[PDB]
């Protein structure tokens, strides 16, 4: 179905001419287009699959962005600007300001190399500021990950790095925006305990204990570690394995959370029911280690990032650092000069 209406040269809604595909996902496609009714201005158009769950999510995203873009019309808090929406051969299409690559895509195109620490500090500060603005207006995003953080401009300079015997790209401007508001949920709406595909998922979500704003803080911690290492610390698609990986990196889960969960399959007595000496178990031991052993330097700026990450990755959501507190953390002192 979609392949028939998203090709270079096709014209959407009698005005948007498709140039090329920027990226794909489970939801559909994002394409760059020329807007022939706004003087040729280039824009990004998200074309949503004609499938009920994604159509519903798209309708929800439209409502959320209307509210956020009117509350913050100059994008002071760095939520992407929605320009319009329309329907095209049974597909919902949402038009946005054109941004650069996602942070994930940049990492991938640079050979899975990490961002350097001064860029991480700026990006982290903007992400915390943006999502805190959501938290101040009774929203939780629920789906934060590097694919959903995008550079305003993704241009780079390029040089041979003698230390690693490989060519390396350096972002010119690290400014970002947050996208994808199709899972975003208000305090006063129903919170599905069930949630779909992701490894930025908080332990209270996996154990079905209820969730709200703190689950976003957990996700942001996972993102910051990825930016620092160039790869995910939870490379898994199985819930039980994921919990085993958490235990190895952060220590054992709090007893009171193990006691409250109705997900009894994961536990024997009050311990994670995980065979350490299986095929999968030996892989977890070999790929994961305590958090601080991932540090690449002992320099104080690195220690500061790791202290903030540790507090974001607190198991109990009632004890987890909030984003208001995280914006005052010493890791960010260097930005207030
Ligand atoms: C798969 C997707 C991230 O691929 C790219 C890859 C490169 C650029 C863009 C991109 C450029 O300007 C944009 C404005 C909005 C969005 C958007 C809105 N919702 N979602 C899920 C993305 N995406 C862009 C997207």
């Amino acid at each position: 179905s979609m392949h028939l209406i998203c090709q270079s040269g096709d014209v959407l809604s009698a005005r948007y001419e498709i140039v090329d595909t920027l990226g794909e996902g489970a939801f559909g496609k994002v394409v760059e287009c020329i807007d022939h009714k706004a003087g040729g201005r280039h824009v990004a158009v998200k074309i949503v699959k004609n499938v009920d769950r994604y159509c519903e999510a798209a309708r929800s995203e439209i409502q959320v962005l209307e509210h956020l873009n009117t509350t913050d019309p100059n994008s002071t808090f760095r939520c992407v600007q929605m320009l319009e929406w329309f329907e095209h051969h049974g597909h919902i299409c949402i038009v946005f300001e054109l941004l650069g690559l996602s942070t994930y895509d940049f990492i991938k195109e640079n050979g899975f190399l990490p961002f350097r620490l001064d860029h991480i500090r700026k990006m982290a500060y903007q992400i915390c500021k943006s999502v805190n603005f959501l938290h101040s207006n009774k929203l939780t995003h629920t789906d934060l990950k590097p694919e959903n953080i995008l550079f305003v401009q993704s241009d780079y300079t390029e040089a041979y790095n003698p230390k690693i015997k490989r060519d390396e790209r350096t972002l010119i401007n690290p400014d970002i925006k947050v996208v994808d508001f199709g899972s975003a949920t208000y305090d006063d709406e129903h919170h599905s305990t069930l949630v779909s595909t992701r490894h930025y998922r908080a332990p209270e979500v996996i154990l079905a204990l209820g969730w709200s704003q703190p689950c976003d803080v957990w996700s942001i911690g996972c993102i910051l570690i990825e930016y620092y290492l160039g790869f995910t610390v939870f490379p898994t698609h199985d819930s039980k394995e994921h919990l085993a990986m958490m235990e190895r990196i952060l220590g054992p889960l709090p007893k009171h959370m193990i006691q409250k969960t109705r997900k009894r399959k994961y536990f024997h007595h009050d311990r994670l029911d995980w065979d350490e000496h299986s095929s999968a178990g030996r892989y977890v031991s070999r790929a994961c280690k305590p958090l601080k052993e991932f540090m690449l330097s002992q320099d104080v700026e690195h220690e500061r990032l790791f202290d903030l990450i540790q507090k974001m990755l607190e198991y109990d959501p009632a004890k987890r650092i909030t984003l208001r507190e995280a914006l005052k953390h010493p890791f960010f002192d260097l930005l207030k000069k």
